């Protein structure tokens, strides 16, 4: 077993406290005698389930709770079981964010949510709609400064701006099905951006670290940022405020919302010492506070101490935001969410597609999964029973999608029966543990290869194989977590091939009578 037992290997974001959670780690070991170790990789929230999935990684993982639902659906988080009385410590609100499929999978810290910070010596009083930005910047570039400039290059500091005027994720239970991501608001607000980009009012290359230089250093008027960055800011001297975002053709901005958590690794053989630090060591008024002085928290999950800091008007304007936004959802297909949305944000910037084409992409990645999984569902089920589902469908790509399936697959099916029937006898296939043994098999054998339509009718088609077989032997309950496997290989592994075809109107379009 990988990981190793008797200590904690923690990691957390470059851009928390994580000498602040050192500390922390430095009375856990004066205590018990068990080193903690901190560490901050990057990309952490893309390596986590890489290498969880093979049994190794941390002992406790730090992050906003949206990636925690793909974690725990792929089996990478032990659940947690608090007590009663460690629950009610915390604010409930805070719980629900870590709640997946009924149970909690990570203990919340703080809630978190944008700003837009400004230079109280060169802006006295900050713009209140984005509308008013371009002409403040041509006054500021008069001066030798700028009015604004942030992160450009991830999509969480520009989804304040995009989700005001109308875009959303997933809508309200999330409905998966609902994507609000071209939608009319999602594109005002996109292209309000990538004209301030136009106009010379923002680049589309700046960063991170080129914002925080320019706002810390007095050379730009305001930026957007958590809680997090206020430390570096009170470092530069800068005189700053934090204050509710501009407003977008009159409404909020609505930034998404989310609860620093700490989850625990399945493979862990440190569970019950992760537990006792995380709950009696940093859920702690004294532990909390340490972290906190290193870099802000925002909002503290800890009702104790978060009484002590809500006196604080930094964090009465993140409240503020917060309300103003949506916490984010857990669900698993957040990470397509972001992804696709970064991508589409960074080519618009950029002039690499417009607004619509980008946009377009976006809710095509975002929606693929699902989309995906409709189809092989449907399709694997009635091959399986001889009946077709009676529920709608989207809609209209999904029948036609479906529908070439049919002509396409049952010709595979039909001049490849003697390979499948082989394959699918060498294979013992007889209950759930099997099926769950193919995809494995399927990864190494879809992905190594070339990628196109006829290998993925061939996955597909030899899916439809297996659940016929599994009907005829009683094991009807295996097709949907079959269809599941099969649908996961797909997208997780083609998914920018996909992208680029159209998704499903290019297979419909491929295969065309
Ligand atoms: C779960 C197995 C999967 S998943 C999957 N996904 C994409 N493509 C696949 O196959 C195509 C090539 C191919 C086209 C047409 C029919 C078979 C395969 C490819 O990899 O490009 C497969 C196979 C696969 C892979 C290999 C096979 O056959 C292997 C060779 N023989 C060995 C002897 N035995 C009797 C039959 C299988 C068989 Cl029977 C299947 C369903
Ligand atoms: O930009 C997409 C990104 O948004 C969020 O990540 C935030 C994070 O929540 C904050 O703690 C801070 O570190 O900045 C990050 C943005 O760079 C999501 O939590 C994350 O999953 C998503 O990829």
């Amino acid at each position: 077993m990988k990981i190793e037992e008797g200590k904690l290997v923690i990691w957390i974001n470059g851009d928390k406290g994580y000498n602040g959670l050192a500390e922390v780690g430095k009375k856990f070991e004066k205590d018990t005698g068990i080193k903690v170790t901190v560490e901050h990789p990057d990309k952490l929230e893309e390596k986590f389930p890489q290498v969880a999935a093979t049994g190794d990684g941390p002992d406790i993982i730090f992050w906003a709770h949206d990636r925690f639902g793909g974690y725990a659906q792929s089996g990478l988080l032990a659940e947690i079981t608090p007590d009663k009385a460690f629950q009610d410590k915390l604010y409930p609100f805070t719980w629900d964010a870590v709640r997946y499929n009924g149970k909690l999978i990570a203990y919340p810290i703080a809630v978190e949510a944008l700003s837009l910070i400004y230079n109280k010596d060169l802006l006295p009083n900050p713009p209140k709609t984005w509308e008013e930005i371009p002409a403040l910047d041509k006054e500021l570039k008069a001066k030798g400064k700028s009015a604004l400039m942030f992160n450009l290059q991830e999509p969480y500091f520009t989804w304040p701006l995009i989700a005001a005027d109308g875009g959303y994720a997933f809508k309200y239970k999330y409905d998966i099905k609902d994507v609000g991501v071209d939608n009319a608001g999602a594109k005002a607000g996109l292209t309000f951006l990538v004209d301030l980009i136009k106009n010379k009012h923002m680049n589309a290359d700046t960063d991170y670290s080129i914002a925080e230089a320019a706002f810390n250093k007095g050379e730009t008027a305001m930026t957007i940022n958590g809680p997090w960055a206020w430390s570096n800011i009170d470092t530069s001297a800068v005189n700053y405020g934090v204050t509710v975002l501009p407003t977008f053709k009159g409404q909020p901005s609505k930034p998404f919302v989310g609860v620093l958590s700490a989850g625990i690794n399945a493979a862990s053989p440190n569970k019950e010492l992760a537990k006792e630090f995380l709950e009696n060591y940093l859920l702690t008024d004294e532990g909390l506070e340490a972290v906190n002085k290193d870099k802000p928290l925002g909002a503290v999950a800890l009702k104790s101490y978060e009484e002590e800091l809500a006196k604080d008007p930094r964090i009465a304007a993140t409240m503020e935001n917060a309300q103003k936004g949506e916490i984010m959802p857990n669900i698993p297909q957040m990470s397509a969410f972001w992804y696709a949305v970064r991508t589409a944000v960074i080519n618009a910037a950029s002039g690499r597609q417009t607004v619509d084409e980008a946009l377009k992409d976006a809710q095509t990645g975002s929606e693929l999964y699902r989309q995906s999984l409709e189809i092989i569902s449907r399709y694997l089920r009635e091959q399986a029973t001889g009946a077709a589902d009676t529920a709608p469908m989207s809609g209209a790509t999904s029948r036609k999608a479906l529908e070439t399936l049919r002509r396409v697959g049952d010709g595979v099916q039909r001049n490849h029966e003697t390979a499948f029937q082989g394959m699918l006898r060498k294979l013992d296939i007889k209950n759930e543990d099997d099926v769950k043994s193919l995809s494995r098999v399927m990864i190494h054998v879809f992905s190594d290869g070339v990628t196109n339509w006829g290998r993925i009718v061939t996955l597909i088609s030899f899916g439809a194989f297996v659940a016929k077989h599994l009907k005829t032997i009683n094991q009807e309950s295996c097709i949907e977590p079959l269809a599941e496997s099969i649908t996961d290989v797909l997208v997780r592994t083609k998914r920018d091939w996909l992208v680029k075809q159209r998704g499903w109107d290019g297979f419909v379009e491929f295969f065309h009578v």
